[PDB]
């Protein structure tokens, strides 16, 4: 009667926030692995710019071990900060991972630790000029920089740091974008991106890196998860406003919008063109049940936090339930609106399992030979049922 | 049902301000570089006279450092002020730079130190003599006004150097507007806002710089993010009424109004066109959610506060979402209408990827072949018919 | 008439506190002096053992500038934190002097400037190469530890600097109680202190400086205020509990113990003896006006704050008021029954031009020929005459 | 008048608690000290006890370096703990150490790290070696025990160990009571409260540690803070009751009643006998000061915290203000009567610089010759007057 449907609203409501209250132990601890960051501990640029040389190498190097490779990657993320070693301490939440923050100090070929020089402080030295020779062998001759003469460059005024530093930051959070969802079919945004900086003078391009390099830096992005988490953190405390932000930040805040959301077309194209734009062919006994759960994962989104856009990013177990699968057929029917009105939608590979041609084509008819789909009009316009026909004539 | 289209309102409300909320750390400190300012220490006419002279001549300098361009700019938008190391000191607020006020004193065909000579002084006389040298030989003989004499020109009456000196600060202050939206299409509207102020009398022509200089001084400007802010941070000083208003102020609001909402015509014109003059093709189920986000930006713009109409200037991360991409449809609606209606509305480059000529047809017939529209009237026109199908006869 | 006599208390009262209301002006704003202090960029104990070393060696200097002096001085009190940029960054309150930090990075026999090498760095590594030979060859060969193996002494292990600059820091701050007081008079509380922390094992007492380095610190202590104010700015952020406390932070506060009310011994003890311990000699007519006038400067030391201690060190004018001379009758009393009934009291120079020998004799005859001098009794002695006539048989 | 005399009180007491509110800043950080502490990983009584007899060899040592000597103190004071890791860091308060659990896993003669064998883990062994070696040669061949069978003893059964580890924990916690106050005047009761506990069979007395290692512990616990704040705190958290006590417990917590309120007999005398046990030579115009500043100071001890009783132990700077010599009046009152009433006070040390023989006189008549002191009787005892006199004939 009238109590059934809606004792199953509240079931499938409740069905969703059904274990998701309390709080856990720390007996589910994972093991960590320790982390050695090699940060400046001077503002001197003549340092600087040797470490930042010495980050890309390692990245770039073959023989590097992963963890040498994160530290690199940390290093690289955090040098425009004056306090780099503060920055990262104050910015990380990766349980999986323990960060040892080492001062560099001062500089030579490599690093000197100087710490009880030849106790446990010589076979570094070898590693790390191992790691050196077997970058520069690697490549072709080819350094990391698409300019031959950026590599060898000199660097003794703050205000070139400064700037080719931000370059090297800017490209590296490009692939940031489109390293986890699609990082095969990057390198056309990516291109866009840094084009788009470009025009505006924001980064100066003499300090552009190869694709070469740019290809090893985003697989390891892909593959280590802790990097991806110190780089999230940064993007939501650079959100929030109130402060004032530096060219470095501005950039990265810039390049934040187009991260914010991704990895979740499926779901927010639902939301903005089958749910919203609202069409009469919604009501058909075979949307009402997607349309509930949709409610329900809007509740579940606002719920998660201020890490809810950056979800695929951190890989976290409530995307599952947002992915279409759960509500094939009204996303059968929003991508049916989507490729028909979005010129730009079409290029998403929407080759599911679930794809239901059916809803799929009621979609295209909806977009175009449904009606011209007159809302609730606040004004009154009487004579705007001709006004209707020469917009349905097209 | 009827909560769906309502909570789907209020998650995209609430996406909107997603995570601007709160305070940030202090650990997200941009590297600052040291930008050395010459300002005049006295009132004398000659040694402003000097002053601004050896900063035009450091402007065009080839040879010339960065850091000493931006330090030439800030003296040059400071002289006008009997104090502008006061006004440097008292409008800064760049983060990426700290500013080391220097006091000229005297004034050499340089300028003299008086700081310990010998002592760490003589290589910096060199190097200036270096960059009057570069300067000088750089061009083919050009001085940077358009006037020869006005180079070699003695000035020792305070009229003739404030007269000279705001006729400077004018045509560098042109520049602004179209600095970073479209700088190679520029020169038009330039030297229409010349042309405007010759013919108020507000500006002496004969200290007119070349265009070359000018070029040179608006690359500077569009590289250069600091001088921007600066010149950013005094057009709000400005704005603010209340004080008396010299000649130099009055300039620089007047130019300041040309330089409001710059590099954002896209939305403002959606705004007055499409989502303005209320036209019966507005409700037609798909120009709702452009509309709701056109609302959540309404809501943004007035949260940002002052600095909102300057967002392209300062290169705010918010921009990016004000620009059209987000909302399509509705922009080429309004960018339809806006060429049907506005003459000028034309000469904008609108050759985006997103253009949907669909709906810019449907804007250009909305425009002229959909009906007269008679909107709301207070007053009572009983017989009108006949008049309103008069103005639709045209 | 009535009125009288209270007119007269509220005048005094409201001359008290005349004109000490509302906020100054930045007109009166102190020239700046550049102090060029040498910080430890890491860790290393390496490094920090030779920076305090190069500190000692610059104090001692006699050819060293008071700004290098005053800069060591700040080397080395702010050593034993581990970021002594932030520490003297976020603990200085000197308008007389701008603090310029100066991460060493790396270490030579000196220090090495490591920026730009051969721009105006070889000046200054000439000076600091003069700054040390003049420091060795001015002592007979002697160092200034008091133990010629602590001065070339190799220091690997954290424990063994953590020891020997804390020694360090303790043996400094043991001057400050008696800097600006007596100087002269010194060497006695002095050492009384050191042989309680070294009793207490706090202090490794190997590393003991001489006397003369401890003479010629105590000078350049005495003769500098922003030294002694950083060092006060030091003891009241470390008089504040709530956080714990490390060793360093432990020994400054216990040194701080003893450097509180320093200079002011004439009113604390005017108060605790004259004022306090009432005698019946006290109400005599000729006490009545000090009294109001302890009682309003009661009142004013309430007023001041947290810095009403220290007033002496940082040479308060406000500490003129508090001294002797505005009330030499009770001061005068107040000493005689002082140097009676305290048997350390009497080693205090109170040879003053206001001393009223009768007021004197009077205070002394109170302190033993007076009375018993039973106060209010909670408990009642209803039989203790005889107890009140063997006390005052003694 | 008679606001004079109260302003005072409220002055005073304003005064004692003048600077120490608010929260201080992170600025005042100490270095820390990398401490490496052996924890065991299982729970084998043969790895255990050849485990503490490691750390008893270490302590023992003369070459091992003071951080080793930490580590032994710590890895013997957890040893009784099932989790020796989780009560360490969990129980750890030092600002001036950071602690580096390490689970020693299997037991070779020393320790084997078992951690990349050869990779900087051989020198760690002979190090270990060189520390066993010695300790073993630097006595005359003695065993740290008194008998020589205990030390070369094998222990298999878990009631033996831990029977045997609670002796070793007993006598290393007998020290704490007077380690500090007097290291050199021990011996007579830590004997006295070890035979207490061989009487009540709460240790076995065959694992009895010699007097020489007694001492070199002793030495060690004195000189080290770390060591004193980890069994201060455990301590407190023992004293802390609510749940089920172990046999290690109820001997710690049995032993921490004699710890309580140790180094601070002249402030606790002056409470009990010159303050309490009410005297009618109380009020004489030269104990009302002390007995305001007796009044403030409970009130300081009572805002302390729990901490307060152990002030001595964790060498807190408020410790100073609670020592005789800012009330001397008062506690020279207070030892005479404490010396003839209690008959073991008098072999307390108080031959202090402000003795004041005549108030020491005069506590030692009040004690005996002043008077039978008879106090508020709520019982009416009328015919009492001959009881006093056969109480006073004694």
């Amino acid at each position: 009667m009238s109590d059934i449907f809606d004792e199953a609203a509240s079931f499938r409501s409740y069905q969703s926030k059904l274990g998701r209250d309390g709080r856990a132990s720390a007996a589910t601890a994972t093991l960590t692995t320790k982390i050695r960051i090699f940060v400046p501990a001077t503002n001197s640029p003549e340092l600087r710019w040797e470490l930042t040389l010495f980050a890309l190498d390692v990245i770039r190097s073959p023989s590097a071990a992963e963890s040498m490779k994160i530290g690199a990657a940390f290093t690289l993320i955090s040098m425009y900060s004056e306090r780099p070693g503060a920055l990262i301490r104050s910015l990380l939440n990766d349980p999986d991972i323990e960060a040892v923050i080492i001062d560099v100090g001062s500089m030579l070929n490599g690093i000197p630790v100087m710490e009880r020089r030849g106790d446990k402080a010589q076979e570094e030295m070898e590693g790390l000029m191992r790691i050196l020779k077997t970058a520069r062998e690697s490549s072709k001759g080819k350094t990391p920089f698409v300019d031959s003469r950026a590599y060898g460059l000199r660097i003794t005024d703050m205000s070139t740091l400064v700037s080719a530093v931000i370059t090297i930051e800017a490209q590296i959070w490009i692939l940031i974008a489109k390293a986890v969802t699609a990082p095969d079919t990057a390198e056309e945004s990516e291109t866009r991106r840094w084009a788009k900086y470009v025009q505006q003078k924001r980064v100066n391009p003499f300090f552009a890196l190869t694709q070469q390099w740019l290809t090893e830096m985003r697989n390891l992005l892909s593959q280590s998860l802790s990097v991806r988490k110190f780089m999230v953190e940064i993007l939501m405390e650079v959100k929030k406003g109130g402060s004032a932000k530096g060219r470095a930040v501005e950039i990265i805040s810039d390049i934040g919008n187009y991260v914010e959301e991704t990895g979740m077309a499926g779901f927010f194209a639902t939301i903005r063109f089958g749910l919203e734009t609202r069409y009469p062919a919604l009501a058909l006994n075979e949307f009402q049940s997607d349309l509930n759960t949709i409610k329900g994962l809007m509740l579940l989104y606002r719920e998660i936090g201020p890490r809810a856009p950056y979800m695929v990013l951190l890989e976290e177990s409530i995307q599952t339930k947002f992915a279409p699968g759960g509500y094939p057929l009204l996303w059968s029917f929003a991508m049916g609106v989507a490729t028909t009105i979005d010129r730009s939608m079409g290029a998403l590979n929407i080759n599911r399992g679930y794809l239901e041609p059916m809803y799929f084509r009621l979609g295209q008819k909806s977009a175009r030979h449904h009606a011209g789909g007159i809302d609730q009009n606040m004004a009154n316009k009487l004579g705007l049922n001709s006004d209707q026909v020469a917009e349905l004539a097209a």
